[PDB]
């Protein structure tokens, strides 16, 4: 029993995490083989945050503009590149801690375990998914970019996100390992805010599969709905769009309770309109969404 | 900004943690220089002293992944098995076995055939039982918390409860709270929420940008304390009040002062508006906890 955010051991990653500094900033890098990666905007100057053109930075640039650290061992820098919004770093030595890795790009209600660093050592872990707006509600503090989240499946790293800046609203952004970054926003001085965000469906599906699973079930009814009177009410509450590709995925759940997707979509129809009276769901008093449903089957039985 | 269930990360404990198996039972064992611990119900109206006698080295098979360990001794201490190896563990941190108070949080490593599955945060709850999450096979699961460089250990995981809940010892084989690994009624007495982990998370709803609850009242340290007893909260003592000083002097708001707004709270609650993403009062984030994830 029981149902918690839980993160990945993050151990495998903490072997990756270097000290990256460039003039007088300083951030996070990933070392893996004999690459580092890190956020490009390390290369900034308080002169050029307003349109920074990157290109010029870099070729005025030498490896010896770039201090890698791994611990107390320093790193020497063979090369460096860019690659969109992340700068990759050749160092004359591969990490015999890279571990079996993966770069992948995720989808927005995916989630992911982040180790938060500063100076290079790690601070913590802790569990995110991307919001439908591509901005992730972390925990960030100065210095924290270069910082990663990850995915595990056996020995697998799986990593899907690079942290890069905050923004005004106090939530947070970044790129792929690839540099791309989630959503619309750019590592440069403008005035790019969050554009108004939804609920993600299925995850209050997969939580609510979940709460059963633990012994939560004042909520069920004896209802069952179509597909389509229940994403009429979800739009009006601002939840996601719910598929059959989501109720496909959710299936799995549906065996092991015995509750079809429909059918345990009209509890959640009544919820939104009648509250929940006070009662709690998973020791929660409101409808989480940070859980997918592999997620769910991760933690429970 | 931002405010989130953060926990240690596990590297150091993750190469610590094998598989034990000892007849049928298979649980998580500890790998610490030649030591090996886990729970002693791996053995088994019983007697663990007759048990362990009729017991032999071989009887028990530890896996640190691959490589099995030669057990070469077994003793018992309290409820931990205590079982000598052939080979000290050369991932061995600098580590510490401690004891945790009621309130104190940590974090938990979750595994399973002694490999690690997640990890997550936990507080010790009043009545020593956590509200972990663990499933068959997670026994012998490890709770602990760091500073810098050595591993604090504070929980060995035992049991689950019939509530759902989970109990089990600290690294001397105490078990904290009232229970026994054995086949009896034990449960869980009444809880009580942590006050002060409540008022050190709402200095961190302030950090972060979450203001609403503030107001323009105060109250006495003891008119507090009754009316929180009527709502089945701990109470407060001056060293709780001392304890949040610095998170006090951070955000500019008198720890007696933020007792009005939690005294609003308990009894006019959110009105619907969410604190940290909460629309509940959170009591398992402690001052300390609040300090080290915060500026
Ligand atoms: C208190 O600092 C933090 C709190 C939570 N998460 C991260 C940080 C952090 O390390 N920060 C330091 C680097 N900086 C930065 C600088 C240049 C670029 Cl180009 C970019 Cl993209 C990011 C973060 C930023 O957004 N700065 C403001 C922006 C600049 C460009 C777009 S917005 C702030
Ligand atoms: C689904 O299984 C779990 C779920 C969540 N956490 C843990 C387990 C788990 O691994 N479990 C397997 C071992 N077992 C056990 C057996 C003998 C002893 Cl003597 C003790 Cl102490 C514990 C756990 C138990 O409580 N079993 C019932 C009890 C026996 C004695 C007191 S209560 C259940």
């Amino acid at each position: 029993s029981g149902f918690r955010k839980m993160a990945f051991p993050s151990g495998k990653v903490e072997g990756c995490m270097v000290q990256v500094t460039c003039g007088t900033t300083t951030l996070n890098g990933l070392w893996l083989d004999d690459v580092v990666y890190c956020p490009r905007h390390v290369i900034c100057t308080s002169e050029d945050m307003l349109n920074p053109n990157y290109e010029d930075l870099l070729i005025r640039k030498s490896n010896h503009n770039f201090l890698v650290q791994a611990g107390n061992v320093q790193l020497r820098v063979i090369g460096h590149s860019m690659q969109n919004c992340v700068l990759k770093l050749k160092v004359d030595t591969a990490n015999p801690k890279t571990p079996k890795y993966k770069f992948v790009r995720i989808q927005p209600g995916q989630t992911f375990s982040v180790l938060a660093c500063y100076n290079g050592s790690p601070s913590g872990v802790y569990q995110c998914a991307m919001r439908p707006n591509f901005t992730i509600k972390g925990s960030f503090l100065n210095g924290s970019c270069g910082s990663v989240g990850f995915n595990i499946d056996y020995d697998c790293v799986s990593f899907c996100y690079m942290h890069h800046m905050e923004l005004p609203t106090g939530v947070h952004a970044g790129t792929d390992l690839e540099g791309n970054f989630y959503g619309p926003f750019v590592d440069r001085q403008t005035a790019q805010a969050a554009g108004t965000d939804t609920t993600i469906t299925v995850n209050v599906l997969a939580w609510l599969y979940a709460a059963v699973i633990n012994g939560d079930r004042w909520f069920l009814n004896r209802f069952t709905t179509t597909l389509n009177d229940f994403n009429l009410v979800a739009m009006k509450y601002n939840y996601e769009p719910l598929t059959q590709d989501h109720v496909d995925i959710l299936g799995p759940l549906s065996a092991q309770t015995g509750i079809a997707v429909l059918d345990m979509c009209a509890s959640l129809k009544e919820l939104l309109q009648n509250g929940m009276n006070g009662r709690t769901i998973l020791g929660s008093a409101l409808l989480e969404d940070e859980f997918t449903p592999f997620d769910v089957v991760r933690q429970c039985s």
